């Protein structure tokens, strides 16, 4: 956590 990618789109969400 913390890290999500999708579509080679990187969110850190927390």
């Amino acid at each position: 956590r913390g890290k999500w990618t999708y579509n080679g789109i990187t969110y850190e969400g927390r």
